[PDB]
């Protein structure tokens, strides 16, 4: 009644957000699938919190699909200062905020390794979407959480977006 | 070709979600009630992909007013679930519903009197049977050519979890 | 001969640090054992980078020893505003630095929540060292790494110091 | 009593580390060499306690100049090791030396022509046998009364790791 009622609203809200995501699978999508396709190293995906947990499942998906990739936590990379990433790698930074500090701090280091940077953000005017060689936008219009305490639609949009990159590359390799 | 393949996946999944609204049935309510009265911690656990999602799930619960944490089934094998107590609530995530790791903890999880909630894709799975409440997330179509990696299923578990989080949040205020 | 030589020097450097640790198993150690012993909730362990991975194995050991406890990344709790930790929990913040921003950022919250705070650092004059209810020191004199690029002696001391809490608590029962 | 039990655990472990020196032998040199010429990534993996340490190990390798990262054996199963290429070097951590998960990755790993290094406490183990270079970390005495949680073996692996990181670092400029 009340509970089931509350659940379906969230579901409806996220299914509507996914229908809007259709437009964002555009040139940037293709463009990013190319940077990864020609990668002789590893696709390094990294993010914070919810994003981090998604970016994680994202890395496992790439790997089991023929795109070598691994997840790394921004905070952990800071110390070793991305000693796990080389010029041969391609980095995917995930953030809905687009203003995260951890990842933002790595920008200067990542930048001066001449490693391709792909950023998945919910705002094209963010400093990640900014500094990235290629920006993949996952902007959503409506959040399924009333107080916005936790990400819902944005989180799910990123997950699906990643699956579109995984399978896309898989097909590109015939 | 790329964008073509990318949208196909997006479509397939959006189609599977539309099928999910049915599973938000009485069980959903039932599960929300078991968790709503938990005085301990909502313990979420899973394997591989499920594990990754199950992690985001726990994080979402926490920031939502439902205290919870994630634990890997294998890790708790040695400790025999030393992190789980009677006043806790367990949410086992498993699409196969026949995961060995989790299956093993089942017995131990029962003689601890901990309300077990299972999120599976098979209503006739070992976990579905042994659980006090089973939350179904079955999907009819895979978005990956060789199912090398779960797609429609994993996203169905993610949104489902988001639906439990906010539901409970609204039940409070 | 040149590699074995190097490997053996590290082993020796860390062993000499463990001998300096005996002193630190003092009144604070027992003081922390008690705070954990009467905990009715969970022993929430949290750390960053190297400390985190150890704090991770630390929680697993506690749990498998009879001390209910889990790991949680400091930055992750930043979002949930520490929604996974309640007043009847006990927090163990690991940091050799003792000035880590993330952990420092949570202090105010932990404080304003009435949660027993135990800190494991390598400097008795750090923020969390002094901001904790019980500081467990793991200071080391010599670093096994030439450029200090990665923590070596301090990291291994924290692992042992933790193993020293799990077994002690265990025996206490 | 508490401090009494905390110091004994410390002694027992310090004793085991004193037994480790011997193992920092030829195999150590081999391991260091194959990792030194690695053009890809040093991929560390393990289960439970081993896993948490193998993690700090990867972090330590990286921050030291040895590009590396951790991956859970189970997770790698589904992707048939999609993370690893022929250009990589694998470090499998397992005290038991008979872990089912890691054993399964062996055939695949060999069929990739990737250099396999194993860190075990059992020279006669399956992964000790099937490895290109077995690095021994056997310990005579356990710090835990009921062996509910690894202690000496877990700590020996950690140090053995630190010894490869800095050893390789010094081998560089």
């Amino acid at each position: 009644f009340d509970f089931q009622q509350a659940g379906k609203e969230v579901l409806a809200i996220e299914r509507e957000c996914l229908a809007e995501l259709d437009q964002y699978i555009n040139q940037n999508f293709t463009l990013a699938c190319e940077k990864m396709f020609w990668c002789k190293g590893k696709v390094v995906v990294m993010g914070m919190g919810a994003s981090g947990h998604i970016g994680r499942k994202m890395a496992a998906t790439f790997a089991s699909t023929g795109t070598p990739s691994f997840f790394v936590h921004p905070g952990e990379a800071a110390h070793g200062d991305l000693g796990m990433v080389t010029p041969q790698d391609v980095v995917i930074a995930i953030s809905n905020s687009g203003e995260s500090s951890e990842i933002t701090a790595l920008i200067p280091v990542l930048k001066r390794l001449h490693v391709p940077l792909i950023c998945i953000t919910g705002r094209p005017e963010s400093s990640m979407a900014r500094a990235a060689d290629v920006h993949l936008c996952v902007k959503v219009a409506k959040e399924a959480c009333p107080l916005g305490l936790a990400p819902t639609s944005s989180t799910t949009a990123t997950l699906v977006m990643g699956d579109a990159l995984a399978v896309a590359l898989l097909k590109a390799r015939g």
